[PDB]
């Protein structure tokens, strides 16, 4: 039998659903560990490896590829569970290695990839403390070429009045996204700051994981992939929205939860998103 998380339904995903809209057509790179694309719960439809050590960019040594495909687009069927745009074409674009670490020139030319072969929709579930001029021009270089990049906001916390967004998550071109629990409650560990725009659930969130499995992560990344996956269903239903569109729906539209220092807008809600 097939489970729905709760934070699928919690960010109002079944709505779409029902409306006949689960993301098809609509391409999301999932730019991470690579994904398990022999999981009977996802279907990969391509990508590339950029990290030098690991060619196969459809085998994941880390699992958190593959926790986050599973979150945007877990298969609807009679297992596992259910992605928020359960009919997206998925791309592993495999950037960091077995460790869930790698370097910039990976993520860039990842990125770059995902430019040239058209994505709609990037998923950056990665971020460390460092800026880099190069990061920046490439994920600019995303946006502006009209693709949805969002990006966990980080799991630092807080500390005083202090940003702790990481990057690209603190880059304005990106959506910076941190996590609530099923009470809409911040969670500890999510990066705070000026910078974060939503957030979506991120506390013992259910996915795939490599091997044709299933179990629980928290962090900013595991609610990174709620916000990718409503992108594709937003563009599913409104093919003509610019992604700046598709994100000031969702900044826009999402339940408001307190200071936007420690939650941005609010809880993205889909269903008003793409009304
Ligand atoms: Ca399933
Ligand atoms: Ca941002």
């Amino acid at each position: 039998a097939q489970s729905v998380p709760y934070g699928i339904s919690q960010i109002k995903a079944p709505a779409l659903h029902s409306q006949g809209y689960t993301g098809s057509n609509v391409k999301v790179a999932v730019i991470d560990s690579g994904i398990d694309s022999s999981h009977p719960d996802l279907n990969v439809r391509g990508g590339a490896s950029f990290v030098p050590s690991e060619t196969n960019p459809y085998q994941d040594g880390s699992s958190h590829g593959t926790h986050v495909a599973g979150t945007i687009a877990a298969l609807n069927n009679s297992i596992g569970v259910l992605g928020v745009a359960p009919s997206a074409s998925l791309y592993a674009v495999k950037v960091l290695d077995s460790t869930g670490s790698g370097q910039y020139s990976w993520i860039i030319n990842g990125i770059e990839w995902a430019i040239s072969n058209n994505m709609d929709v990037i998923n950056m579930s990665l971020g460390g403390p460092t800026g880099s001029t190069a990061l920046k021009t490439v994920v600019d270089k995303a946006v502006s070429s009209g693709i949805v990049v969002a990006a966990a906001a980080g799991n630092e916390g807080s500390s005083g009045s202090t940003s702790t967004v990481g990057y690209p998550a603190k880059y304005p071109s990106t959506i910076a996204v941190g996590a609530v629990n099923s009470s809409n409650q911040r969670a500890s560990f999510s990066s705070v700051g000026s910078e974060l725009d939503v957030m979506a659930p991120g506390v013992s969130i259910q996915s795939t994981l490599p091997g044709g499995t299933y179990g629980a992560y928290n962090g900013t990344s595991m609610a990174t992939p709620h916000v990718a996956g409503a992108a594709a269903l937003i563009l599913s239903k409104h093919p003509t929205w610019t992604n700046a569109q598709v994100r000031d729906r969702l900044e826009s539209t999402a339940t408001y939860l307190g200071n936007s220092f420690y939650y941005g807008k609010g809880l993205i809600n889909v269903q008003a998103a793409a009304q």
